[PDB]
């Protein structure tokens, strides 16, 4: 059974929730303007809400930057630990001279928030950083055009860019590793010329930069040539080493792929991607028992693309039967009486009645806050509460967070079938694929709005909507209605597929990145579908294709069509 236990946190009247939200944007503005009196006034009588936690976190980032440490400590003491932002934790630890977090943070080679960047610089100046990892971060920052942060870290390590020692040599290597320099036709030749005066670590990193650029440009032979010159693979950034594995994968070099994976950080080796591809490599080289153990580990990672593919290699098909009962209706009712859940529902319902998209986003924040500590039984109860109230994205949000107790009807909701199925049939596209795309694009939020203006259930861009509308006799503003949005998106899936050799993997990539890019990523030989997907150069599109296709496999199982293994759905991507 599922437990009927629900939280009973103090509830506030709807009027109080709305009054606090009325002041929420101004409180965030008061943080930006450094009006500490106004922020304190907003928080003084605030409920224990995501609104208060969000304002407090943003305030603490500003107080740390301004070194107002007495006010910082007072307010940090009011945050729950699970609610403290990463940069706030870094400022707090720095204020106590506690550099425990540095050992892990320094392994990041990209931009970090200011508080965490400064924590690492302080640890460096006190000799509290692993030197190998610290210089790897300097190099990573140089390659990512974060020159100021790289310069400040090298200075804190005692070897500044103008000191004639290690720092100055690392900085000079920009003639090879710079953003534009790495693209030069002469980059590899220039690195080969200066190599003799570079350390083992500098040489390994620099060939990783050149190999990474070629691999992401899908020049696989050149990528493997350059990456083959990396003598110490642990010097590579995470992105560099993954792009080495991707090149070996695309070339079907199973031995080299297995070797590269073995040099990755443990966190990367244990990802679904590299558990699955290492298993495929062991299978390809005749190591059946090693492959099976790795497939089992990949399948244990849950409801994702590679876990499903791994299960299929083990003879396991997707099974969408729930392994738990429905939540009891009294528990679903009483869950809505919990003060934090109620606050989220108040903001959600008022966002609908008042047409306030910003309020809806804060309602999502209240939901995540309210459900943050929940066990699996409470998550599944809350998922049904959210679904009943029409808060569809939060129903998925809670249901997908479980590990052992699985409710697939709440993980893979299918509202709007009286519209989606018909539109999909009308252009002859698989409705399970359409649902999988909607789930990834919008999580079923009808008025979803991306940072770049993608709109609606299917996240069509306005420029694309105008093109579509001109082809199929619609008005561009129908993008902003649910039925017109589904019509536009399903038609665009079918048109993009038609333009990409009628291939569904290409079509999924082309929907997100444009058909010109999907076609650029093809090879001159056919590619296994999962190999095309994993070697997509754009990180957002790469993740997108795998999630859409995994989603589609789950929907197909719930919809009862004849079974299509995910490996078959991925199929073979044609040669250009």
């Amino acid at each position: 059974d599922l437990s009927a236990s629900v939280p009973t946190r103090p509830a506030e009247p709807e009027r109080k929730t709305l009054a606090d939200y009325g002041g929420y944007p101004s409180a965030l503005d008061a943080v930006k303007q450094k009006n500490d009196a106004a922020v304190a006034a907003y928080l003084e009588n605030a409920g224990d809400s995501a609104m208060a936690e969000n304002v407090r976190n943003e305030w603490l980032k500003s107080l740390g930057a301004r070194r107002q440490w007495t006010l910082f400590a007072q307010e940090y003491a009011k945050l729950e630990p699970a609610g403290r932002a990463q940069e706030v934790e870094c400022y707090a630890d720095s204020s106590r001279n506690d550099y425990t977090r540095a050992a892990e943070l320094v392994k990041n080679t990209g931009k970090l928030p200011s508080g965490c960047t400064k924590l690492l610089e302080q640890a460096a100046a006190s000799g509290l950083l692993d030197g190998n990892d610290a210089w790897r971060r300097v190099r990573g920052l140089l390659a990512g055009r974060q020159t100021t942060d790289a310069r400040n870290l090298a200075a804190a390590l005692g070897s500044p860019f103008d000191g004639g020692t290690q720092g100055s040599r690392e900085y000079a290597l920009l003639n090879v590793i710079g953003k534009e320099a790495r693209k030069s036709p002469n980059a590899a030749a220039l690195l080969s010329e200066m190599e003799s005066g570079l350390s083992l670590e500098q040489r390994s990193f620099a060939w990783g930069v050149l190999g990474h650029y070629q691999s992401q440009n899908l020049n696989v032979p050149a990528a493997l040539d350059y990456y083959g010159k990396v003598a110490d693979r642990r010097q590579l950034t995470d992105d560099q080493i993954e792009w080495y594995a991707r090149a070996a994968l695309r070339a079907r070099r199973w031995d080299e792929l297995a070797s590269v994976i073995s040099h990755m950080p443990e966190k990367l080796q244990k990802s679904p991607t590299w558990l699955y591809w290492l298993a495929r490599s062991r299978a390809a080289t005749g190591n059946t028992q090693e492959a099976e153990k790795l497939y089992k580990q990949a399948a244990a990672t849950g409801r994702n693309f590679y876990a499903v593919l791994a299960g299929e290699e083990l003879g396991r098909k997707i099974d969408t039967r729930n392994n738990v009962p429905d939540a009891g209706k009294n528990s679903v009712r009483r869950m809505a009486e919990d003060g934090a859940v109620k606050r989220a529902l108040v903001l959600f319902q008022n966002s609908q009645s008042a047409g306030d998209a910003k309020m809806r986003r804060q309602a999502q924040a209240e939901w995540r806050f309210a459900t943050r500590g929940f066990d699996e039984d409470k998550l599944l109860t809350a998922a049904q509460t959210a679904f009943d109230h029409g808060f569809y994205d939060m129903a998925v949000n809670s249901a997908e967070r479980t590990d052992r107790k699985l409710n697939y009807t709440l993980r893979y909701i299918s509202p709007f079938k009286d519209t989606v199925i018909r539109h999909a049939q009308n252009v002859n596209v698989d409705p399970a694929w359409v649902y999988g795309l909607i789930r990834q694009e919008s999580r079923f939020v009808i008025g979803a709005q991306s940072r770049v203006g993608a709109q609606g259930l299917m996240q069509v861009m306005p420029a694309t909507a105008r093109e579509i509308a001109g082809k199929i006799g619609m008005d561009a503003a129908q993008l902003y209605t649910a039925d017109g949005n589904i019509r536009m998106g399903t038609w665009y899936m079918a048109d993009t597929k038609r333009r990409l050799q009628n291939n569904e993997v290409l079509a999924t990539a082309g929907y997100n990145a444009g058909p010109g890019r999907a076609r650029r990523w093809q090879a001159d030989t056919p590619l296994e579908g999962a190999v095309y997907a994993e070697t997509i150069p754009f990180s957002e599109t790469r993740d997108y294709v795998k999630k859409v296709m995994a989603n589609a496999a789950y929907y197909a199982a719930l919809f009862g069509a004849p079974h299509i293994p995910l490996k078959q759905r991925m199929g073979i991507v044609p040669a250009r």
